[PDB]
């Protein structure tokens, strides 16, 4: 009765989600679906009651009546005083980072080069990259653009899966989970620093947290900030300190979703979990952390602070924003499940 499912989305959230599940007692138990999209279904079925979002699958998830509850919100500067949990949410900046050796490529240079996007319908990786491409040129091919790609959930067959590697077996190329070697913020800047792709589309965060010793994986002890430069809308490149004047957006934080009918009562449980396995939690580091995967940002991004609650109580287009809303809008139009 008080107690949440959560939808996992591939084995790997799954496991983590289950050892949140033995921990809490059983005040939230997992649902596990191989996609994002098939999470939303059974959100919607009322199969389970919520999932941690991108923007662009809040606008997905939004057309048919799912509402944001509670925002992630990591580390700030501004509103210092003030308790995580009741902090407004900042966003994160979307960059266009390259290698510093592949000298004279720019963001006007990126036609038939290789790309690695976190996956299709994402803010970073997808949405805000090819929304801006299609309106510089005028054409909804977004899928002629670059000569091969890694975007999860495009068609295997596609050269936008030309450069996605799947499991360790080779399996589940291209899927839109965590099974995809470079799925997500911290595939895609993989699927660059081992130089698959020319250019990877993430956030400024990725960066950091894969460089200098941040990470202790294999294929990241040994990257170096100095070594990748990003890609700014005016045609030249920056040292990866200089997001905060060349990066292609601000995106709204990733949020957790139910159905509007359910949503007191997840946010309800959520509040107390995070007082047991948050941050400065009750439990962790002790016996579990909800946000910790080793890098790998199971459930929820690993450089979360808290959830926090959001006030003026939005809609989902309140939430996204205008600007971006309209920005999705015009790129969908190129190309239940379409709830609207
Ligand atoms: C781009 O993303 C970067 C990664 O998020 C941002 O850099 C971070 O900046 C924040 C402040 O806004 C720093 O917060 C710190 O929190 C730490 C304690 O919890 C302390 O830093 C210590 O830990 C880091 C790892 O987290 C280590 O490098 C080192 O031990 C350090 O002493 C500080 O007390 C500080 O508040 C954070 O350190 C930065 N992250 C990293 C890993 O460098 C950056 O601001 C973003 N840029 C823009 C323009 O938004
Ligand atoms: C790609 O281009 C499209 C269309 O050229 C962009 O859509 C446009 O976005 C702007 C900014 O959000 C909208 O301007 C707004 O107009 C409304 C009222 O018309 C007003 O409320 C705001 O003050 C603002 O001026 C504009 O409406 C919208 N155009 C259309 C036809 O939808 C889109 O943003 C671009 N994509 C990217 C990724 O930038
Ligand atoms: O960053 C300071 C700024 O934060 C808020 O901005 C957004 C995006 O983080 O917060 C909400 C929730 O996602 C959105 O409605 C706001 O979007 C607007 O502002 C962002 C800049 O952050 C911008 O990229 C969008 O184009 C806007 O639509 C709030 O506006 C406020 O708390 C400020 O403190
Ligand atoms: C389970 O939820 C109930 C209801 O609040 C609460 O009494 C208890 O503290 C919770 N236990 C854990 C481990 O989350
Ligand atoms: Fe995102
Ligand atoms: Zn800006
Ligand atoms: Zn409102």
């Amino acid at each position: 009765y008080t107690r949440v499912v959560w939808c996992a989305v591939g084995p790997e959230e799954q496991k983590k989600c289950q050892q949140w599940s033995q921990q809490s007692g059983q005040n939230v138990t997992c649902a596990t679906a191989s996609t994002t999209d098939d999470c939303i279904v059974l959100v919607l079925k009322g199969e389970a009651d919520a999932l941690n979002l991108d923007g662009g699958y809040i606008y997905t998830a939004g057309k048919c009546g799912l509402v944001p509850v509670l925002a992630e919100n990591r580390k700030s500067s501004k509103h210092s005083s003030l308790d995580c949990v009741l902090r407004p949410t900042e966003g994160y900046l979307a960059v266009a980072v390259v290698k510093k050796a592949n000298e004279g490529l720019t963001w006007n240079s990126l036609k038939d080069k290789k790309s690695c996007h976190t996956a299709v319908d994402r803010t970073a990786g997808w949405n805000i990259p090819m929304g801006l491409i299609v309106n510089q040129t005028g054409s909804c091919a977004f899928d002629e653009f670059f000569s091969q790609s890694c975007a999860p959930g495009a068609d295997p067959k596609s050269r936008l899966c030309a450069l996605c590697a799947g499991d360790d077996q080779g399996l589940d190329k291209c899927v839109p989970n965590s099974k995809e070697k470079y799925y997500g913020y911290t595939g895609a800047f993989r699927c660059l620093a081992e130089d698959v792709g020319d250019v990877a589309f993430v956030k400024n965060d990725t960066v950091w947290e894969n460089t200098n010793g941040e990470s202790t994986a294999d294929w990241a002890k040994n990257l170096k900030r100095e070594d990748f430069r990003l890609l700014c809308l005016d045609g030249t490149r920056k040292p990866v300190t200089e997001a905060q004047s060349c990066h292609l957006a601000v995106a709204p934080n990733h949020a957790v979703v139910s159905r509007s009918d359910r949503a007191a009562h997840v946010e309800q449980v959520l509040l107390h979990q995070q007082a047991l396995f948050g941050k400065n939690g009750k439990n962790c580091p002790d016996k579990f952390c909800l946000f910790k995967s080793e890098t790998k940002n199971l459930l929820f991004n690993d450089n979360t602070e808290c959830l926090a609650k959001l006030g003026g109580r939005p809609t989902y287009e309140e939430y996204l924003g205008t600007e971006y809303v309209t920005a999705i809008a015009n790129l969908k139009k190129c190309s239940l499940e379409a709830c609207a």
